[PDB]
């Protein structure tokens, strides 16, 4: 199995399924390193962000626990098909890349917080990853290249 890909055990169906412990990934299929990847995100700040604020909120005043919540239900309706990934950022994303539908534009290791690049560089183009938690606050990250 490719980086950070582990089997696991379904707790409600007993099935079988994969996660990854990079990206926080899961899915039900069995899965399947670029000097350089493209990524979009949503960020959902919460009070023990580094900044707590953004164009969205003067003081944001959410708990990590709230936030991971908004994250979930986000991640629940992209992959429900109910919204897209760059509807949802250009709303919700406490990022100023908001405006760009959440496009960050290409970046290679070395220029990130770290949880985010490992994520970003373990992603495959088109996959999306689970929370993914930094000082900043909780992502959702595409790898669009
Ligand atoms: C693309 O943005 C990030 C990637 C990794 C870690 C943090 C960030 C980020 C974007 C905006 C902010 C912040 O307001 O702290 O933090």
């Amino acid at each position: 199995l490719p980086p950070g890909w582990e089997k696991a055990m379904s707790r409600s169906s007993g099935r079988v399924y994969y996660f990854n412990h990079i990206t926080n990934a899961s899915q039900w299929e069995r899965p399947s390193e670029p000097a350089r990847v493209r990524c979009s995100h949503l960020l959902v700040k919460h009070s023990q962000s580094r900044r707590p604020s953004s164009w969205r909120q003067e003081k944001i005043t959410r708990t990590k626990e709230e936030a991971l919540e908004l994250i979930n239900g986000y991640i629940q309706k992209i992959k429900s098909g109910e919204e897209d990934f760059e509807s949802l950022a250009s709303q919700f994303s406490d990022c100023s890349s908001a405006k760009a539908r959440g496009d960050l534009g290409a970046f290679s290791r070395g220029q990130m917080q770290k949880p985010f690049e490992d994520a970003s560089f373990a992603l495959r183009t088109g996959e999306m990853s689970g929370p993914v938690f930094t000082d900043s606050g909780i992502h959702i990250i595409l790898r669009t290249e």
